[PDB]
């Protein structure tokens, strides 16, 4: 592509923004930048040549572009948006661009839950056979702050919001972790919309990675490769369980600092996409040896007077959260804290993980109320995550566990989880010390 003369506009600023505001100024463009927020993220650092607008649309803008390069964080539904596609004007985001330009092949992951510990991973496989690669996307670096020349490898994080303005993708190998219910606040078509989004990335991919156990995860018309728990190309066998390939043993998960089935099947998608990319065998058993998970993604940040302090920000959905209780071993009560911004979620499947009597849920922010409601009985309400900590903290007992794993986004009352998961370590080493 090129982009010398364009009238450029940039939806949307932040961290993503930016990335798209130095990737054209370094190509000779001065794009324009507009944000439907008053006082959005990165605004002080924006080049001050840089025209911008705030607080709304600007139509006039819109309508004069050439190109149009829509974060994530902006529906293509938004009726400014849709008119300027209805005129035929090109809307792409900051991965097609990225697409166009990268000069190595790229792993593609996406999926509800699962999809930044198996792009960190696959990373990390890469790392320990000595391939210069870049990793990052929805996780991490912005793609564009990835490109060099020099770069061997690609390895990208997706959300399905990336993927509904990319079509240059041609991933050398391409998932989708797993679909379950999120963004329904972006997806007014529901579940099926929300799927289509993520299967985007399988389009052009030379190995396509499904998930056996999860038929939305398979393409709606070679095969694909899967992985599962009981069936798949890359499978469990398992006081003990291994990785398998074809039937081959390939590793006792022993090995591994990760534990849970989740963080198995984690491990096999990993794998897989490892094994697409042509990377060797043994440095990617390794680096699955070696990794010790991610911020925010059930790490413990306090382990101390017998009670676990758990962060697991991360969990920014009810899938994801359910992958925290399933299976879960608490020896005494069960703290739990949930809340925020829902985004029109069905929080009933957490019910089935919340039964008998040691258990206490702490319910916060915009969607408190409701997640209360899942079992009132043994649920407090307050309006912030710090007031529940403080409520909850006399409460613990030796033997307790104390889990952040609130179902919700925290971009109500934080700018992002990892705000949230550093304010939740924060207060428990506040709160679990005499
Ligand atoms: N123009 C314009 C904009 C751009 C962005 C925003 C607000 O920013 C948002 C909203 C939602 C949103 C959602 C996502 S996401 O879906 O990819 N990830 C969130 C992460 C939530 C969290 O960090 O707690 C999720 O999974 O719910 C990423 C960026 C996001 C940025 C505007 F107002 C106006």
């Amino acid at each position: 592509a090129d982009y010398q003369g364009k009238n450029v506009v940039i939806i949307g600023l932040g961290l993503t923004g930016l990335s798209c505001v130095d990737f054209f100024l370094a190509r000779g463009v001065t794009p324009r930048v507009m944000d439907t927020r008053m006082t959005p993220p990165g605004l002080d650092k924006l080049p001050e040549a840089v025209e911008r607008h705030t607080g709304s649309l600007n139509d006039e803008w819109l309508m004069a572009a050439d190109l149009i390069v829509a974060s994530p964080g902006i529906a293509l539904a938004h009726p400014s948006l849709s008119a300027a596609a209805d005129a035929g004007i090109e809307i792409v985001g900051d991965i097609e661009l990225f697409c166009r330009e990268a000069q190595a092949p790229i792993v593609a992951i996406t999926g509800s839950n699962g999809k930044s510990t198996v792009t960190t991973l696959v990373g990390e496989m890469a790392k320990a056979a000595g391939v210069n690669v870049g990793v990052g996307g929805n996780i991490g670096l912005p793609a564009l702050m990835l490109l060099d020349d020099e770069c061997e490898l690609y390895v990208l994080e997706l959300s399905s919001f990336q993927l509904e303005t990319t079509s240059s993708l041609q991933a050398v190998a391409a998932t989708i972790l797993n679909v379950t219910e999120d963004h329904m606040d972006r997806y007014p078509f529901g579940l099926q919309q929300y799927r289509a989004a993520k299967l985007r990335i399988y389009e052009n991919a030379k190995v396509c990675v499904v998930n056996a156990d999860d038929a939305l995860t398979m393409p709606i018309r070679e095969r694909c490769v899967s992985f599962g728990v009981n069936m798949g190309d890359y499978h469990l066998n398992h006081g003990e369980t291994w990785l398998r390939v074809k039937g081959e043993k390939v590793l006792n998960v022993k090995e591994m600092k990760l534990s849970g089935q989740h963080n198995y099947t984690n491990a096999l998608a990993a794998l897989a996409l490892a094994d697409a990319a042509g990377l060797p065998r043994a440095s990617s058993l390794k680096a699955l040896t070696t990794f010790t998970g991610l911020p925010h993604r059930f790490e413990v940040v306090l382990e101390h007077n017998g009670v676990r302090w758990i962060n697991d920000s991360k969990a920014t959905n009810v899938g994801s959260t359910e992958a925290a209780l399933n299976g879960l071993h608490v020896d005494g009560t069960l703290h739990l804290l949930l809340g925020g911004d829902g985004k029109s979620a069905d929080f009933s499947p957490l019910a089935r993980y919340l039964n008998g009597d040691n258990v206490r849920l702490y319910c916060f922010g915009r969607d408190g109320a409701q997640l209360a409601a899942l079992r009132p009985e043994v649920a407090e309400q307050t309006e912030t995550m710090e007031q529940a900590m403080r409520l909850l903290a006399p409460r613990v007992q030796p033997g307790d566990m104390v889990l952040l794993s609130p179902a919700c986004a925290s971009l109500d009352q934080f700018k992002n989880f990892e705000q949230r998961g550093n304010e939740f370590a924060r207060l428990a080493k506040e709160l679990g010390s005499h």
